[PDB]
């Protein structure tokens, strides 16, 4: 328990955070890189709407599961 704990824990924020802020960032590159192929055919003022949306969709992604897994992680520095 005592010693799980921090494993949960740490691999909660490391696998959330993980996963998230990256879960996103690669994502964003992926739609991203994907995305603009087309848009490139249409003009930057509709695209780039749309673009935008993905980009920080998944900019925005990670703020919040990496806020949490640094709450979490704060709580393994300090139960």
């Amino acid at each position: 328990m005592e010693n799980l704990n921090m494993d949960l824990l740490y691999m909660a924020a490391a696998v959330m955070m993980g996963l998230a802020a990256i879960g996103a960032a690669i994502g964003i590159g992926i739609l991203g890189g994907k995305f603009l192929e087309g848009a490139a055919r249409q003009p930057d003022l509709i695209p780039l709407l749309r673009t935008q949306f993905f980009i920080v969709m998944g900019l925005v992604d990670a703020i919040p599961m990496i806020a949490v897994g640094l709450g979490l992680y704060v709580m393994f520095a300090v139960a």
